[PDB]
């Protein structure tokens, strides 16, 4: 069920078979046509003016550049291009068709009015122009290639932690020493590193694009909770697995029965963990705030034991 | 181990490096040559013609539209095209090699008499061609983009269901209502909703397209063996992890001892658990049918208990 | 290590041998002699004076009902006899001391100086006499048989308690009614009796008699603590083991489901458990108090469990 | 299934009726009869000369005193008495003939060829006679009551150990030291005591009198065998439940983690324990060996652990 | 609450302080006195007749020799007696009333309308008399001494068997074989004898005696249900605790595996059982039947287990 | 943080936007330009020199056919191309500047001291050129695509394998023969597939192909290690999950006791593992030698358990 963007929110609009972006410039001569990305070129930038009316649930698309609006007519040429007016003429007005399997991300920018769509292509020109609605081919498919966005906060969803699997992990048995009886002191040390795993699963709302870099705060289960390790300062890329070292240390000393020989085993509990959250983005250069529901899931160690005994 | 369709199942021939598909039309001029994909168009499908004989083990590809059979020659020109008599000329005959890494997937067409290779490229003239098959090139790639097919039927093989993970979770504790004694009636109310997880992998069979949108039907542990539960109604997407809400809802009262404050604690299993299944399809031009074996996976709960205790 | 009772407590002298009990009277005639037990004879009761100075460690034989003190000597005739002045004469200083084996709960009387042990027998006369200490025979026995004592409280040392031993018991299982789906309501009754038991073991102090039959007042493991059931009013007698039915009753309805058959499994946990105790009791003719340490042992059930699950 | 004492062993006669012993000495007069029990008269004492050949089966019961074996006729008088000559006459074997319920530790001393069974009691004389062993009255019961006997050893047979129960019991949870963070020392301080059981019942062999006062040597599980805790010196009485105090002492100290909590938990598994075993004794007087088989039974305490976890 | 008998059981009437038993004879000369028990003679056995009407509550001794009923006066000589008529005169009947403490299974043999008791000892004359019931002494009382009864059926309550304890037991770890791999059969054998107990304890009616030899019939814990082990054959002895063996046998091979060398560990759960059971006894000169409630307690085993696994 | 590889690995350089790879020969006449893939063409194939000096830090990209080095430059035409000298000028240095997002595994090939940045394009001419460094556009991003290379061997750090989950999965219950008593042989096969899954998922190093085939060697936990099944003889696909079948076969005998029916329970423990390990390769054209290390996961199973149990 597609994310559109609302009003404020800019974005390139990334052909399936060009693989370009539509541009909208005043000069030089060609104004509208297909270019390569480049982030830097407010040309290639444009937002979303939600229809109202007769024209509620249809969008016009303004570019970012020059404020003009795309159209998409079949009598008059050019077929496409630019206008003043944020919607003045029913050519204006486009309808955002999601396509399926391949095309699931994709969509087609049907104006209804004139039943034609946009089209993208390289391997004929015009490389930016439309079609008679009717007859669909893959080159009338765009996606949204959204404007770089901050990742301001994370805030996890802790009541509705959920422990996926969970097995006993002995970390440290050995570490037994003796000295008959009498003695005094016998001191043990722990560090023990274990491999974590982290991952960022979208759910809903703003479609932060895969493997942006974002920072910290990593869920863990407490004894009875789930809370933040703020420690793990690890980079994570969005969408994608990530992995973390996790080091458990402890030192504790005993002797003081009859005389034995003392035993200590280190354990913990690991196993799978996830836990949904909020994500808060802006726009970096607009500061336009938006949000992304999502699911972490890693692998995790929890419950860390000290168990002493005595032999003879 | 490649998945080759049989006779009468159709398809789109997707080359690597095109990205386009191949079309075989009576006219206008241009007859056979490529195009961006439309799933309208009669004339971008074809179907195998399974050799035998010294043929056996190689296949001629017949065109939807014109019923014409591909050929590929390096004498005479144009080295590729159409022709009549299924299989007549030794030009016909063709192998299917399957390519390996990113192209795994992909296949070149060879027709061994002729010592040629099929050809789909965008940056050369003539897009569609062929060159002396000992020289590989990537352009020389192709991929099935099988017909539109309706999933008619999944039936899965309880009997091998099988517990990956599992760990109790307590769905509610609280829920512990007093009055001292006498008193007489403490109902007590649930409702907690668990997001689940839902994979329909593949394994063998067809090769379902990713994304494809079906329905319900899902796996569920019973106490001593796995069952479907036929309520959730969600959409699923083949090949991909989907989700969807479980809530556990129950109403018991209690009230009948010497005078306590009972509590009740309701908890579940949840884990990890996957099971085989096969699933039936059929295609919605022609009703041809095939079969796909696949393993299906998700986060799920079972054994839902309740658990009463007095105090004082 | 003999419990040898304070000056204000009465008690007989039964004598292993003559298994009879030692009166002083006035009159008639012989005033000093044996006689089986009558317990409403003033004539058999006798207290101990603490010898203090250089009769520190010995103690005189005091009459009840004539307030004159036993004495035992050689020279003179008769040997034994009572007499007047709380222990004036070296002849009413006694050394008790216990026996082994059989007579480890009895003991000799011996007067030092004289060098002489009391005889209790019914096979030679007098019946009641002494001999020379240094000859040890079975009738020179005593033991001591205390007034009636009123136990007026127990009181348990809950802190101290102890489980034993500790199996699941399945009260009752079947409990289990259906109606498909729907339905509404499905309550069920639970009556299960479990014969407990109870001994109230001797560990120090005042000696109280086997058999001793007092009320109620029994532990009980409550979930992390002992407690007293107030409940069972059963007659106890002291020393020995007793038996107890405890009827557990509960009534609890369910029915809430999208249509189960319910089950219900009521459980508790049965084993043996133990705990330390302090009896009060005091004289019934003076009201003299005294405690006796005692160890509470009893096969008992405790966590009373109703478990709830839905079939299909 | 009686045990009669092998020939070097010695042992007073006690009837069941008369409640006095058998003596045999040359002077004073009345030679043989009965009397109260004196430990320290030889004049009481007895063994037994096992009869062979047509006597084998039977037994001569032998003074120690006078070294005379006792004889039962009725033709010449008295029926009863001493008699030189190792077993000479014929009226000087016995059949030991164990009698059943309140008599089955006792046993009839009949003298067959003269049908004749010995008589013991005190309310007609003679006292010490006999009557037709036809006529079975009460007063023809005798037991054994062996000379002191001293326990020089017991051999417990650990590789037969056995846990009849077992429950965790926790001694001391609370001990939870805090700090926040930083830190460095935190050391914890066990001094918990139970109070534990012992019990020697009898199984087979000599038969030591109850109550016989003796020590130490206590059995206990270790981890994975039974072993004896040589520490326990309390005094032991045969045959009868005994209590002791088991001290539990340890002193561990831990912190070494990024800043937490700690929380320590001593545990032990107290249970239900017995143990075969064989106990190793002697004659005071003789030196003369003899053995007992028997079961040792007891609530012990094994496996004390001490667990550490952090807090936040 | 005493076990009265009914009107065709016989017993003997022993004495607490004589402990002597009542004769009532035709002849010799002294018709009635006391006498040492003597099993055969019919000499020493009574009956009650349950007296009705204002008699109901009080009961008349009937000799069974000669058919004649006690008596007990204080006016004419003798003061106690036989007569004819099954309690024709009012001096006939008794009040049986039960002692406390040493006492509790003695009563006392009143005789209301003469207000006079029973009276039975050895130490003054007439040795069987009566004495003004005001004035309680210990030889006024007696205990029921009954006739031989054979113990013909002892029937479990198995449905209320009950566990007391359970820990697993290994019986034998090792038996562990190897070869590599190939090889083809690896056969254990298992033989482990467990020392078990077993006890009978009263509950309620017939009061059998103590140390009553019968045989075998002993509770055994199935799976899911107590049954009866018919094979232990053992003697016991009623009222008090027995041994028996029990020796686990079990022969099983292995090897079918890719190679291994294989464990076989054979366990037991082994505690303390209990089931409530009727005994069903007769007269053995009569055949009057009665029966008596107990609870039959024990150290068991249960569920063997041999469990297979392989190494490498 | 990207792998760049050593002098002596070659590779090739495909373009974001042209999907194409550069050629650099001697002939025909246009030396260095774009070209669809062909593994056998030396033409394709580059590696790196790693700058020193003021140069260190950058590269100089070596033609493997022509052994000259690229440059790119804006004053002198033509911008790019070949040049003798492995790096005389400063035109050969190269930064190499990995992308984000979608282009993470992309680069830039940046010449700092011309301000130029490398360009690979198939919709406008020249399609290999250069561009101002300042101007970022997605056409001037590469990936590399290394030369075939040989896995020769995976080792696996079993110290550090993981149980991620754990759950016991009933292989074989049923199984159950009977012959009520004495019979003697009673045999039990088991034959139960699992489908298993791999995963090689890279971690470090070199940066094999997806989906590169290769074999065998497969982790498995051991009862208290993890070791390699060298039997797993499937073909596997770096970096995607593959399936494999477990089969668990077993045939053991019973029958030896009193006569019983035999139970077989056979039980393993499945759950998700993981290991660490190094993978070790080589080129296949000049044995070049690298490592990748990784982490293997997997749904296995371990712990294969035969319970015996008899029944009545
Ligand atoms: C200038 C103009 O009107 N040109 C059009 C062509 O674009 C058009 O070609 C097709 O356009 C579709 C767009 O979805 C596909 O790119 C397809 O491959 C093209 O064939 C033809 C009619 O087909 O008409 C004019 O020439
Ligand atoms: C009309 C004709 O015969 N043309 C051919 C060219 O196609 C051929 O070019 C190559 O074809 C392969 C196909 O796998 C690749 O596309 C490659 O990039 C092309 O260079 C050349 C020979 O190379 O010969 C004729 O011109
Ligand atoms: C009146 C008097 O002095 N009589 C004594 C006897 O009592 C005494 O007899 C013994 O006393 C002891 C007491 O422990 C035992 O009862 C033993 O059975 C008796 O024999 C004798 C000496 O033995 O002397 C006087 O007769
Ligand atoms: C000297 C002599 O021969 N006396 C006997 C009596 O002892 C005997 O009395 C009985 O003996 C038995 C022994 O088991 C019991 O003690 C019983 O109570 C006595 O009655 C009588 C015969 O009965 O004969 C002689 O008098
Ligand atoms: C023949 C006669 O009447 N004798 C009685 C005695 O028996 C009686 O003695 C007491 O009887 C009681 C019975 O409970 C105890 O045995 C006590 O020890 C005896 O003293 C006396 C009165 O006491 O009267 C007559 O002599
Ligand atoms: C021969 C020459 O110098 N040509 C250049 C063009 O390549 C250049 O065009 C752009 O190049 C970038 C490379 O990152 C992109 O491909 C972009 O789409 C092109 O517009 C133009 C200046 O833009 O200048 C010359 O014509």
């Amino acid at each position: 069920d597609i994310y559109i963007p609302p009003e404020g929110l800019y974005f390139r609009l990334l052909g399936f078979a060009s693989r370009q972006v539509i541009f909208a410039r005043n000069s030089p001569s060609p104004d509208v046509g297909l270019s390569p990305v480049n982030d830097q070129a407010t040309d290639q930038y444009f937002s979303l003016i939600y229809g109202t009316g007769e024209h509620a649930g249809l969008y016009a698309i303004k570019s970012k550049a020059t404020g003009k609006v795309l159209f998409s007519r079949r009598p008059a040429e050019p077929y496409v291009g630019q206008i003043d007016g944020d919607g003045r003429y029913p050519d204006n007005w486009f309808k955002i068709e999601p396509g399926k399997t391949y095309l699931s991300k994709y969509f087609r920018l049907v104006q209804p009015s004139t039943g034609t769509a946009l089209v993208s292509r390289t391997h004929l020109q015009p490389y930016f122009w439309n079609h008679p609605q009717t007859e669909v081919f893959d080159d009338q498919y765009f996606t949204f290639l959204f404007e770089d966005m901050s990742i301001d906060k994370i805030e996890y969803d802790l009541k509705d932690g959920r422990i996926l699997s969970s097995t006993p992990n002995v970390l440290a048995t050995q570490t037994l020493e003796n000295t008959s009886s009498q003695t005094q002191e016998m001191s043990f040390n722990l560090s023990q590193t274990l491999t974590q795993t982290s991952t960022f699963a979208y759910t809903a709302g703003f479609t932060i694009a895969v493997g942006t870099a974002f920072k910290a705060g990593v869920p863990i289960f407490a004894e009875t909770e789930f809370k933040v390790d703020i420690s793990v300062d690890n980079q994570w890329n969005w969408g994608e697995e990530n992995t973390f070292s996790k080091t458990y240390t402890a030192t504790f000393s005993v002797r003081a029965g009859p005389g034995e020989t003392v035993k200590a085993v280190s354990t913990v509990d690991s196993g799978i963990i996830n836990v949904p959250f909020t994500a808060y983005l802006s726009s970096k250069s607009t500061g336009f705030e938006v949000t992304t529901e999502g699911i972490w899931r890693g692998v995790s160690s929890w419950d860390l034991r000290h168990t002493l005994t005595s032999v003879t």
